[PDB]
């Protein structure tokens, strides 16, 4: 059978596998592979020409509807980007993970296995020059362009993943197509981007399977908001997308489709949902279980969707696949659309509950009305929304590659300004270092502020980080965890240094507050190491700039607000999961391994950079001195631990003999002495001759985090 | 909550996580870390001195029984080594994995969390110079020596792991202390080293919890045989071990002990089994009492108590089955473990009575009782074997306490009493091999047959020694005996002619010729494809003889499935691809290395019985990426072959004509989501050179796995 899992024996066991994913890159790609460099060698137009030709090259094993695969490719692209969540920046099209379980087998991705398979020859032809991730989005773009609508732009640069993202929690359900995340529409459990397990956003038949358009709109609005889209963008995307193609449900998928890819026979070679006698029979194609086209010309860009939806009355009915769908009352639309496969037959348009939701909901209705009255505005909004949808997880403008990248930078790219001055050199760096350390700022203050600046970075969607010094802007400047009042004091002192440095120059050289924050942190770490007798020189990369409020969507940064911060021993008093689980989730966003996280937390506790300057986990008699005291004292059996009475997050470390309170700590600190694997790391660092190693490892991790958003080396 | 793993949604999904463990080494240790070099700097005597002091240094949180922790440490070491299984070489003491789930929380390891904790100060004092794995065995040895019994030897060199071994299947049960693996004692499901989930070998109360000693003996016999031990070794180890210490069962563990370590509160800091209502009231197994009158002294006390008195079964204070003496001569004959002023009566386990009631064990025990010197030496030798079985060949045994005598279970190798060949001679032999009547396929198949027996679990097997030419390997079905003899015959003639033509004292071994021939053949296959590759070759392998080979012990290395040769035994229970992954793990391969290997190999064509299964190329013996290009071609449709148990047919989608034949070994690379992603890379237009180089790198890595003398 299967070798089982510790997770099965102990469901509550800390999920360190997510951090192990950061210890190596699976797949056959060399260590020195530079995708950006490879994509630069690609003839994008040649790939687009091949995709254009593919659009009308029907393959017998999956005949193209209306002789054009374009709509199928748009759906593939929308589903690829559609899993994105702003909460943690996970999901999305950046790694092409629709190709792996569990996403490749979600019911909502039924038959996209065939869509991706149609693209295999092109992928093989261009090889490493174009990733599956980039290719899936490009196919969607070419499809839209080939059907009469010029796209807003396209950027390459999405490097392919070779496995699923183990850190994504898709929901609490134990079964696909079920929901245990909301009681009332618009009240979905926080952190989730969809209202049902296994679906992209919402149920096409309506909430809980009920054809209730009004209620459907509530979930549509909430899920799209959680995917960074407002009402106008949402309506533009749905209407633009459903302007093309059709839904498939010749019969009930529950009884007519074979196992999803992960459960299918080996001879299926990665495909799934085999149709019982007729996978090539387009006339009996089954995907969602809903049947019918939305418009009269499913392969042409026009106002057909908005017109059919708004200019006619619709009623809920039961389709041939047993699913809820809507049909028009009048016969003005009866057989007004050619059959997707039978040239001698016609079909009547249909609408989904989620489409009717756009007409019933007052706010959405207003948008659709305006679009209908102004087709130009409809196009403008759809083009920009499609570009946003497919590029929002790619990070800053520097990561957007290729000849089709728009000249206009969008706010959702969190753009950084150019430095209109000369960068400081080694001499200046050393001077600023001494000046910051000689200020009224302490080592703890400097470390805390540099961490506050860099710690917002998340590798999921490449947002956040120290470049830009957005820490000094809304909303970060007022986040509780950053201690607003304290932060102001530190920033003012650094700004004064910046001013004095800039005014003392006579050659055009200047320094940004962004660089001073990081440089101050580095100087403070070097100082703490020096206090312990170790001479360390942290590599410093000058060039960070200071971003302004005009180019910062403040509300969008709320998603980067930490609920738990291990370096600062901050635990929001409202979190549901155990603090250490959040700690691991956050560590993943910083691309840390379990060993790096351990060195970081342990080293940090010897410096003492806690929120509100508490002594939680500060197991040392000499604060601001980088040593392995945290581990030596944490592992000492002479101390016994227990939960603090009349407390929520505190534990007391008592002398096992006298009962004298020796230390105080939180679960963040104690997990390193409890979890089997973390304890093995702690034992290494807490050994007699491991101090120097811990110092070097702490410094290496500190430097790594400070540089996470510096793509000036990509 | 926590993300629901793909294995939860699809229980039958391939377990590639085991190969990912070979892709990265978790933990903080340097990439260029050499434990052997570090252990070499250790003052072993100083560590032993510290351990001897520790034996009588009682800690208040786990007070030593009889004022000596020796017996507890022996138990810790026996449990560390005792999970070893010969079937796959997994389990055992070599990585100190008793420290990680699930082993750290098995009921049989109750309170060893305290034993390991007692060793923490010594571990911290010596740091990287001594691993936990080495320290746990050393503590057991020092315990034994301190209590009056000289050990046969000790070797260091076990590198610590930083996580559990995900490839070990511990059994089918879904609950600890239950068994769904035997219907009759002595008939345990194959591949398992214990009769119950969560126990080391057997249930101390008896099979299925019945105090039946005769039946218990059947499970003892089978499980110890699965851990490489015969009747004399088994009896010596049990009697020797139980000459020391006691079993703890002050009350029922089911209701008096807190959660095991993995389930315990964070404040427990890694410990578990917190006693609810500890010393005088220690509860570990739930069985209570000493076996002997002097539990911290080596003597004949266990064998004498067992054989010289009659015992009867009863329920003890912890509610478990144990045996009490029927005579009052043994009443209150032992001092209480925490109070020398009070006394206790000895007890025996159903598994000890098993040694007296089973005819074969009884004969051994009678011999031991009559000859203490025979008992002692059998125990000393078996304890050394037990604790060193998974360390590999003699070259891996480190330190000043390694015995000069090498034992047969170490799979020893003879020294090379001659000068090694150089570049010029290597080239000559290479040419000679290629000029023979041996084909590229015969050469590759033979080298693979030689190198592929290596398993990283216990470091047994591999091409060094040329044991492929000896029993039992020369007769294994997978090795095609008749065909193998033709190849070895030709290489042996080349060896003879070369060795005779020399005068400077230089010689070449058959072990080296087999590998050199394989390398020359791969190079030729690459050249046929237009690529010039030079495979690194390391001379120095020797030819082991039957006297360096315990043949029966090598049957554990016999493959049920061989991916490179597309061999699938017709009796396997698991799907072929699951066995393939299990085997790949033993060769330390990642999913990508396995893919490069199988795909490249199919273009060469080295199949068992020279079949065309998975050989998706029009030009065999030519190293290309044809396997991938053809496997991924949608112009081909696949279906199981009618009336076939392992075959599939690849048909032209627009004709129905058969284009190819294949097994699940071949098709999994085009079915599994992750393997397909790897296959797509190699089947791309500009990936042939990369595949050739990746195949060569993997081939070379496998050829050198047992060369413990490089990196
Ligand atoms: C409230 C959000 C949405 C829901 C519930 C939804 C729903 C559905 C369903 C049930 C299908 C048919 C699957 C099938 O049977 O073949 C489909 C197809 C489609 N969707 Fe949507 N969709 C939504 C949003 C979007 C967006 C945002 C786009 C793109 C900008 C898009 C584009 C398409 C296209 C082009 C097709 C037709 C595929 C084809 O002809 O094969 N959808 N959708
Ligand atoms: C059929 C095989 C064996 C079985 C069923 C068995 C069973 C047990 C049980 C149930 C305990 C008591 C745990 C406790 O309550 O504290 C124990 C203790 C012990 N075992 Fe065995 N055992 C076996 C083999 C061995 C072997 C091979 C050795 C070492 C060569 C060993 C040495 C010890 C020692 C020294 C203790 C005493 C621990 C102490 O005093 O804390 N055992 N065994
Ligand atoms: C939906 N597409
Ligand atoms: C048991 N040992």
């Amino acid at each position: 059978k299967r070798p089982k899992s510790n997770q099965d024996w102990w469901p509550s066991k800390l999920n360190l596998e997510i951090l192990d994913q950061n210890a190596r890159d699976v797949g056959p790609v060399e260590d020195d592979f530079d995708y950006a460099e490879e994509f630069q060698k690609l003839d994008l137009e040649a790939v687009k020409s091949d995709l254009e030709e593919l659009m009308t090259s029907s393959q017998d094993w999956w005949p193209a509807d209306y002789g054009h695969y374009g709509p199928l490719f748009i759906r593939m692209a929308w589903h690829s980007a559609g899993t994105y969540r702003t909460a943690d920046g996970r999901g999305g099209a950046a790694g092409g993970r629709q190709r792996f379980a569990p996403i490749n087998s979600w019911p909502d991705n039924a038959n996209l296995d065939k869509a991706r398979r149609l693209l295999l020859p092109i992928k093989q032809k261009y090889g490493q020059k174009i990733s599956w991730a980039d290719l899936m989005i490009l196919a969607g773009n070419v499809a839209i362009e080939s059907m009469g609508f010029k796209t807003f732009g396209y950027a390459g640069g999405r490097e392919d993943a070779f496995e699923e993202d183990k850190a994504v929690n898709w929901g609490p359900e134990d079964e696909f197509e079920t929901q245990e995340r909301f009681d009332e529409p618009g009240e979905i459990q926080e952190g989730l981007g969809a209202s049902v397990m296994g679906l992209i956003y919402v149920n096409p038949e309506g909430p809980d399977g009920n054809p209730d358009p009004e209620a459907s709109a509530k979930n549509i609005r909430q899920t799209f908001d959680r995917m960074a889209m407002n009402d106008k963008e949402t309506a533009a995307l749905i209407a633009g997308g459903h302007t093309f193609g059709k839904v498939h449900g010749a019969d009930d998928p529950e009884e007519n489709l074979g196992p999803e890819p992960e459960a299918a026979p080996i001879e299926q070679q990665g495909l799934g949902w085999q149709n019982k006698n007729g996978n090539s029979k387009g006339g009996e194609m089954i995907t969602s279980g809903i049947e019918g086209p939305w418009t009269q010309s499913p392969t042409e860009w026009d106002m057909g969707y908005i017109n059919n939806l708004l200019d006619y009355e619709w009623e809920p009915e039961k389709g041939p696949g047993g699913a809820w769908q809507w049909a028009p009352k009048s016969e003005e639309l009866k057989n007004s659309v050619p059959d997707a496969h039978d040239p001698d037959e016609k079909q009547t348009p249909m609408m989904l509950t989620t489409d009717i939701a756009l007409k019933r909901d007052p706010d959405y209705r207003e948008v659709m009305e305006t679009f209908q009255e102004n087709p130009m505005e409809f196009g403008m909004n759809f083009a920009k929304a499609w570009y946003k949808l497919t590029h929002l997880d790619m990070g800053p403008p520097e990561r957007f590659l290729g000849p089709e990248v728009p000249d206009e930078e969008m706010i959702w790219q969190d753009p950084l300004p150019d430095a209109d001055y000369d960068l400081i050199g080694d001499e200046e760096i050393a001077e600023l270092k001494e000046e910051i350390l000689d200020s009224d700022l302490s080592v703890s203050q400097l470390v805390k502020t540099a961490w506050a600046s860099a710690s917002t970075y998340r590798d999921s969607d490449k947002r956040g980080g120290a470049n830009g010094a957005r820490l000094r802007l809304e909303p970060q400047k007022n986040w509780e965890v950053n201690e607003p009042e304290q932060l102001e004091t530190v920033l003012g002192t650094l700004e004064n240094i910046q001013t004095e440095f800039n005014d003392s120059r006579s050659d055009g050289t200047q320094v940004s507050l962004a660089d001073l924050i990081v440089l101050g942190g580095n100087a403070a770490v070097e100082q703490a190491a020096a206090n312990a007798g170790y001479d360390v020189e942290i590599p410093f990369e000058p060039g960070r700039v200071d971003a302004g409020p005009e180019h910062t969507d403040a509300p969008s940064f709320d998603a980067l607000k930490p609920k738990v911060d291990g370096v600062r021993n901050y635990i929001q008093d409202d979190i549901t999961r155990p603090a250490e689980e959040v700690l691991v989730d956050n560590a993943d966003l910083l691309n840390l391994t379990a060993s790096e996280l351990t060195a970081l937390i342990g080293g940090m506790r010897s410096i003492g950079a806690n929120y509100q300057d508490t002594d939680l986990g500060v197991f040392t008699d000499e604060p601001e001195t980088l040593t392995n005291d945290f581990f030596v004292n944490l592992l000492d059996m002479g101390t016994e631990w227990e939960p603090a009475a009349d407390s929520e997050h505190r534990y007391k470390g008592l002398d096992r003999d006298t009962g004298e309170v020796k230390w105080e700590a939180t679960r963040i600190d104690l997990i390193f002495g409890s979890n089997d694997r973390l304890r093995a790391i702690s034992e290494v660092y807490g050994s007699a001759d491991a101090e120097k190693k811990l110092v070097h490892d702490f410094v290496d991790t500190w430097s790594k985090v400070m540089k996470l958003d510096r793509f000036d080396l990509e």
